[PDB]
């Protein structure tokens, strides 16, 4: 009953801990040694971290725990705003953009979604096959230039041609240091980094409005957001609320969706047996130059690789959620309204009651049935309604993408690649690389 | 364009397709056949078949379309008249009945018949832990004396005290007896209407006595909502004819078809050891106390999964009627005359392959983790719109209370490693379907 706490440091109390370029694996190392939940405190906050999935299936309770703003996330709102992920259940425009943009986001909508989808990922391909011997592939920014030009086309139609570039879009240099500057925030004479905060926000904000201008028909998620109308309350969703869905979207799919097909890739190099029995399946199912929507589904052993690949190294590692009223956690603690936990993805993930002693073994084969996991025990895409809209996109171009690349190239770990994992707000492989040879597979 | 349709009997047409005991499983097999629509005449009748979420989200449109009586529920309606399931919208009294009653039905309604349902599952949990060692259980007929004693007490406190008999009560009977000439008739002897309007009788002479007894007590029943309930619209009560029509009504809902949910349930629930596994243990996380509570019913959301995924594969009132208003097109493609036939057969409709993925004849019910993923109107096992469903709430209450406690106290066995045969009356049932359970001992 009495909840164990890491070591503190004075008046700062735990937050020196937080003040370290991994602070998730950190959060990891203190799991290990203080158990299943602990106490975590800084200058004017509290939140308790729960890393078993007998404490998370209770906290995935959605009658007696709802999605909180973490720290991180209050700072990520300060430009994404009340879009969908930033924003409280209680807010209008959470309820409103989620009723809009539900059709939009379905298993039967990426039938839609799929041509756009193969247009990227053979500009991957071709990519891949036109490099020269003893050339090297640097792996996630690969796989961020295809998944940032995916959400780009899909979105709202427009191309940044990432492949034809070298140094990054002009959006997105204002993005990725914005979320820099969210993240030291929180491990944090700074008024250049906050005057340059607000200048990011301007170039977002302006360049995402005058997209919206121009637009003001094709089947992307701009024409059903400026067209769909909320059943519920029969408004539809305002200009300003729109920016921050393509801002919210832009953020969500270009580097967690790559982090995944990052993480995958890497798994498949370190375990040639996994990837031969995938390749054998992209071999079997992809028999046309292009694959199908109706193929991707069928890729099943690449959709367990994708699957493992969220078990070891979640790329959003952490959702946070605050108790409705007083209840006990677990019948040993009990917790005031308003109280904070923290699900603390990793290591939940390895949670030896649930997976078994090889925890740390890339098996793919733990996903053949969904119903023999336990409940709440794999929560890759968080929980509840407040849950990934974006999960079927994400796993769709995931599979598509790894299975042209287990058809069409050999993979080789030609320097040993010790794993390396940079954390912004989500998870990366850094400097991971690999050599592809070609198949010599027509297109 | 071309509408197709089955084999043809002479002038018969396609009627004779009708006589066999499983209909509407040899019409799911025509519908795996033709596709998502297809015609069935007969002689004088005329009707489509709908089995996709495509033409039948369109259906669903009550501007564009009505609930029609099938010639199942016109037979149905000579013993339960202008009740709320056997009256046409435009008829006055479903409207006044529709907004006396509905304030009974709400979930807020729940918490005062909660206590009756719980009286009536202790009584079946207890006939269970009292079996001996090898002596098996009957399911079907146990939910049914259940589902029978649960809408007796809520509805009327009404005590048919079916765990104390073995031959079913003499109401019931004759029911049971007019639903059997009912469904004959579909397939079809002066002598079955002689029993028939014998069996009718019956039924009028307990209830207008059980309506006449009742008045000046007052209790949380239907029956007290409906002697002192006034129509806001119309600012009328409901006279004694529709009041009896209303209890036959719910006697008939309450017994068969609610308990086909609990047997399907638990079937698939011994045949998918996973899924029961995964769903004892809520029960078990859930249900702390040794009588649940209101709050804790509403707290086992995997209990209240597994009955969806049961109402999905196998829904036990399968099938409604539409009608068009107007004239109209069905899909772009199928032209329709005002006053043309529907009929949704919602098995096929909860097996259309664009909408649940290829694995539709599974049993995950991780499919309902998020009920607003499911596109609209892909998931209809309590109708549409205001001619949907208005004992839903009451149904999955008392499926999610009794199925979470037999979870909670016994083990299942499926020792005759039961081979499922659906029995099919108007609603549908695994007949014979036969476990063993062990008790976990636990006191309440
Ligand atoms: C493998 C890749 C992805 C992973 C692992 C992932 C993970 C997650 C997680 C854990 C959450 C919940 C966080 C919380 O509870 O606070 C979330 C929410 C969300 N994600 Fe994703 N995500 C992925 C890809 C995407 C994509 C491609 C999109 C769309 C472009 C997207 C859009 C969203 C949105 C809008 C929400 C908030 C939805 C709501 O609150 O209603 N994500 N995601
Ligand atoms: C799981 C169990 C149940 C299922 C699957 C079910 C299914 C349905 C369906 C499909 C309809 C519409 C039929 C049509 O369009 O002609 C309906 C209507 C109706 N149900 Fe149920 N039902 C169940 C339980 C109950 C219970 C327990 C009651 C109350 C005792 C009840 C009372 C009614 C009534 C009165 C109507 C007609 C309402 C109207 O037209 O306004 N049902 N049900
Ligand atoms: C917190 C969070 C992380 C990733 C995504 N896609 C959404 C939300
Ligand atoms: C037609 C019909 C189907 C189900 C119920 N409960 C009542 C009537």
């Amino acid at each position: 009953k009495e909840m164990p706490q890491p070591k503190t440091f004075g008046e700062l109390k735990n937050l020196p801990l937080l003040n370290t370029d991994k602070p998730v694996q950190a959060l990891m190392k203190i799991a290990d040694e203080l158990g299943e939940i602990f106490k975590f405190e800084a200058p004017g906050r509290v939140t308790r971290y729960l890393s078993s999935q007998r404490l998370i299936k209770e906290a995935c309770d959605e009658s007696r725990f709802d999605k909180n703003l973490s720290q991180a996330l209050k700072f990520v709102r300060d430009f994404t705003g009340d879009g969908l992920a930033t924003s409280w259940t209680h807010e209008k425009n959470w309820k409103k953009a989620h009723n809009i943009l539900l059709p939009s986001f379905s298993q039967q909508a990426m039938k839609g979604y799929h041509a756009m989808m193969v247009d990227i990922a053979v500009q991957l391909v071709q990519k891949w096959e036109r490099l020269n011997a003893d050339e090297h592939i640097e792996v996630p920014e690969d796989m961020t230039r295809l998944t940032l030009d995916t959400i780009g086309l899909c979105g709202f139609n427009y191309r940044f041609n990432s492949f034809y570039r070298d140094q990054p879009h002009p959006f997105i240099t204002s993005m990725v240091r914005a979320l820099d500057e969210a993240m030291n925030k929180l491990q944090r004479a700074y008024d250049e980094n906050k005057r340059q905060f607000q200048e990011d926000i301007k170039v977002m904000n302006d360049l995402v409005d005058k997209i919206i201008a121009d637009r003001k028909q094709s089947d992307d998620l701009l024409t059903h957001m400026l067209n769909g109308k909320d059943p519920e309350t029969g408004e539809p969703l305002d200009d300003e609320n729109i920016r921050y869905q393509i801002i919210t979207f832009l953020l969500a799919g270009h580097e967690v969706t790559s982090g995944l097909l990052s993480f995958a890739l890497y798994f498949l190099v370190k375990n040639p047996h996994v990837l031969q029995k995938a390749a054998e399946e992209a071999a079997r199912v992809l028999v046309d130059p292009v694959p199908s929507y109706k193929q991707v589904k069928q890729l099943k052993y690449v959709g367990m690789v994708l699957n493992e690949a969220l078990r070891l190294w979640p790329t959003a590692p952490a959702f946070s959620l605050y108790a409705k009223e007083d209840t006990v956690l677990g019948g040993e603690y009990p917790l005031e309204k308003g109280d904070e936990l923290m699900v603390l993805i990793p290591q939940l993930h390895r949670d030896k009651t649930i997976w078994g002693d090889d925890v740390e073994e890339f098996r793919p084969e733990r996903f053949e049935n969904p119903s023999a996991i336990p409940q709440h025990a794999f929560k890759p895409f968080g929980n509840g309604q407040r849950a990934c809209i974006g999960q079927q996109f994400a796993l769709h171009e995931a599979t598509l993408v790894l299975g042209m690349m287990l058809k069409h190239f050999d993979f080789e770990d030609h320097t040993n690649y010790e794993l390396d994992i940079k954390e912004t707000l989500t998870l990366k492989p850094e400097g991971f690389v690999v050599k592809a040879k070609s198949k010599k597979i027509p297109l």
